[PDB]
């Protein structure tokens, strides 16, 4: 049990480390997209 | 026990790297939508 207990632990920081990079593209994509929401906007108003 | 914290360590080592260039990442593009909303609106009126 607590060898099993260690490695779901430390396996769990493994998805943490591919999350954080996945967290990030997808913050900065969105943030990306509201860029581009205002020329767009400007020519006729439309919401991000 | 302690062989798999001691990998632990590691990638929560690695989790420390990532989570600053993601700090940098996503600022950057929040301050970027900022400085250009204000322009754009200023032609007629867009949200960020």
């Amino acid at each position: 049990d607590r060898s099993e207990d260690a490695r779901a632990n430390a396996e769990l920081l493994l998805k943490g480390d591919e999350q954080t990079h996945k967290q990030r593209m997808d913050i900065a994509n969105i943030l990306q997209s509201q860029r581009q929401n205002q020329p767009s906007g400007s020519v006729a108003e439309t919401p991000q």
